[PDB]
């Protein structure tokens, strides 16, 4: 799993390093990524540390952080050197060159590891050049060589105890006994410019895709913009048969015709630059990814492909945005310069694209999460986000897309996470999307407030368990672990049953006393919209989330769900804004999957309406809830929105 792994708190460790020249173990530089770092401040002598003797035979990526910290930072000082040798000589080969950090900030470096460093007695060195004073300081933290060899389709952790090999970095964060957690989690105290923790790569690829349009380049496409390429096969099967290669003199941009991407979520296409092919030799070779949406001048960044990522053909995996869900979006892959014909070439083959989840479900996450750790910290965020690349750039997990707002396909949820609406610890289960069903797929959870204290626990991702245990189990290696009171290879079975009936005419002025209701969230219940059916109503005023959610009910012999609805008329303003109005969504699986039943426009209940739903089969469910929601608000005494007289009936 992992060759070389030193955060430099965990122990310099002789094991792992030759004896530095003139650094410290240390806070001499403050946090670079947490706690200790290597830090290089003398004004003389040289400046490098190396590793001891690695075996690098299946090594393939080397990571580190870098940067100056609260110490001075370099205007002219000489650059610094990453190199590698081999049998322990003094033949030190570079792999990279950097300037002395020159900001404050902190940077994480991804360095694909070319295959003669790829041997059994190899070391690394971080080593500044020499002077001929150093007017500033650098540091390291987090030095991370990979090993592609042993892999897996599954991570299970829940920390007791911990796989050191399923986890690469959890900076700010310690596997403890903390936060009323059940054994260990990985608990962040809150103390610092990254706090996230970030998974191993997981082999997340599956055996067939089910693309809808592909483009294979077996001749010249029609509609596409394509500058300096020829069809054919110069670097080789890029995937299969021909491919488009960029080797001529000129411009090499390649641009998709604009497609109708609202039932897409995916981008996926095979990659290399060099191997067979002339290799380019710097960044200036590198291809900038990015969209555009027809009418619309300006070009949405997606991706960099850097020419050491793909010596061999590569799939290549992006995220088709929400803002990118449109009738007319386009595709395009830039070269930012080359060298003349011939000269540091590209290919691409294969251009396909999925819809946002797979048809079958096959791969998901589970995980517990606390934010705060029994405080509610406004503030306290936490986006879940993965990555194909190595780390190398990474994506919300999912991403909403709401009706007006968004035409892509309907995601009601974007998978983030914040202390304004969880308490205490909360099991999340989310089917993984088609873009991180990948290869090498790593996952991290990142802190995107501030001293925030969270933890995570009982981490899964691999295969789906079965209907991903209905949200009433844990999904393990071997199957759901269910809750008390459910059973079932998905947890479907239970022991309890819930009411055929639901009835509220809102009489009572304290949301405590409404057990037919599981959430009641920035509302109260007053005269302030008027009378809707009788008496007073369920205003939604507040700031923050607005939503309204049954306990949990038996609708299998129910036709109905009737509900008086008011948007709106000077403590009833109505939604002035598209995305404004209320959502009616239900779910059979605790929340796993919120299904869209009815949607009302912002613009459609300025007068009080008698609604009736009549349910679809798939909401005539043992064990479902149903939820009104105003996802967009201007969040004052704005937007008002009102609810009374719900009813729900059985034969
Ligand atoms: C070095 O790594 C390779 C590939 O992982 C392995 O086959 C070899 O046995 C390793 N050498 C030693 C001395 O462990
Ligand atoms: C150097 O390392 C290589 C690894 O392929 C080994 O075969 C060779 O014997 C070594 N030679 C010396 C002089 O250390
Ligand atoms: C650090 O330098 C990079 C490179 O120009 C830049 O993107 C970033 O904004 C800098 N950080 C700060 C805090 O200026
Ligand atoms: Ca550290
Ligand atoms: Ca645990
Ligand atoms: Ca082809
Ligand atoms: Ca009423
Ligand atoms: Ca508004």
């Amino acid at each position: 799993s992992v060759i070389l792994r030193d955060d430099f708190d965990s122990y310099l460790n002789p094991n792992i390093w030759v004896e530095c020249s003139n650094c410290e173990m240390g806070e001499q530089c403050g946090t670079i990524m947490h706690g200790n770092a290597v830090t290089f401040c003398e004004p003389y002598g040289p400046r490098e540390l190396t590793t001891t003797c690695l075996n690098t035979t299946t090594a393939s990526v080397l990571q580190f952080s870098i940067g100056s910290g609260s110490c001075r930072f370099s205007y002219s000082d000489p650059s610094i050197t990453v190199s590698y040798a081999k049998n322990n000589t003094a033949d030190w080969i570079q792999l990279e060159k950097i300037r002395a950090p020159s900001n404050v900030s902190t940077v994480i470096h991804i360095l694909y590891l070319p295959e003669e460093a790829k041997g059994e007695s190899v070391q690394f060195q971080w080593k500044q050049d020499s002077l001929r004073v150093y007017e500033a300081c650098w540091a390291l933290d987090n030095i991370l060589v990979i090993n592609s060899a042993h892999r897996e389709v599954v991570l299970e952790d829940n920390l007791d105890p911990v796989d050191t090999g399923n986890w690469l970095f959890f900076p700010g964060a310690t596997v403890k006994h903390s936060c009323q957690s059940d054994g260990n989690s990985i608990y962040f105290h809150g103390n610092s410019e990254f706090n996230f923790a970030t998974t191993r790569d997981v082999d997340l690829s599956t055996e067939d895709i089910q693309e809808q349009w592909s483009e294979e380049f077996e001749s010249q496409p029609t509609g596409w913009d394509i500058l300096g390429a020829v069809v054919g096969a110069d670097c080789g099967t890029v995937e299969s048969g021909l491919s488009l290669v960029f080797l001529k003199d000129g411009e090499r941009k390649l641009c998709t015709p604009y497609m109708d991407t609202t039932g897409y979520g995916n981008l996926r296409f095979y990659f290399v630059m060099g191997g067979i092919c002339d290799p380019g030799v710097s960044h200036e070779n590198d291809i900038i990814l990015y969209a555009k949406i027809e009418g619309r001048k300006e070009h949405i960044a997606l991706d960099t492909l850097t020419y050491s990522s793909y010596k061999v053909p590569s799939l290549v995996s992006v995220v088709i945005n929400p803002e990118l869900q449109t009738p007319a979006t386009k595709f395009c892959l830039r070269q930012k310069s080359h060298q003349g014909y011939n000269r540091n070439v590209w290919a691409v083959d294969f251009f396909h694209v999925l819809p946002v989840l797979p048809s079958t479900m096959s791969h998901m996450i589970q995980f517990s999460i606390n934010l705060g750790c029994g405080t509610h910290q406004p503030g306290n965020s936490v986006s879940l986000e993965f990555s194909t690349n190595h780390g190398r750039s990474w994506s919300l997990l999912h991403t909403e897309c709401l009706p007006e707002i968004c035409a892509g396909p309907h995601l009601p949820h974007s998978t983030v996470y914040s202390s304004e609406n969880y308490s205490g610890w909360n099991r999340i289960t989310i089917p993984l999307p088609n873009a991180a069903l990948t290869r090498d797929t790593r996952i991290r959870w990142r802190q995107t407030g501030p001293g925030n204290m969270w933890a995570i626990d009982n981490v899964y991702i691999g295969p789906s368990c079965l209907k991903f245990c209905s949200g009433r189990g844990q999904c393990t290696r071997h199957g759901c672990k269910c809750d008390p009171g459910f059973s079932g290879p998905a947890c479907e079975m239970a022991s309890q049953t819930f009411p055929m009936f639901i009835s509220e005419s809102f009489g009572s002025a304290r949301l405590s006393s409404y057990h037919n209701f599981y959430s009641i969230r920035g509302a109260e219940v007053s005269f302030g919209c008027g009378v809707l059916a009788s008496g007073k109503a369920l205003v939604f005023n507040k700031d923050g989330r607005r939503q309204l959610i049954t306990s949990f009910l038996d609708s299998s012999q129910s036709r109905f769900l009737q509900f008086t609805l008011r948007l709106g008329s000077s403590t009833c303003r109505a939604p002035d804004q598209p995305g404004e109005g209320v959502l009616l969504h239900y779910s059979y699986d605790n929340g796993i999957t919120w299904k869209l039943l009815e949607h009302y426009s912002y613009v459609n209940y300025h007068e009080p309406r008698i609604i009736s739903v009549e349910l679809p089969d798939d909401a005539r469910q043992f064990g479902i809830q149903f939820r009104w929601w105003q996802p967009y608000h201007s969040s004052q005494g704005e937007d008002v929105w009102a609810i009374d007289e719900i009813v729900m009936t059985s034969r």
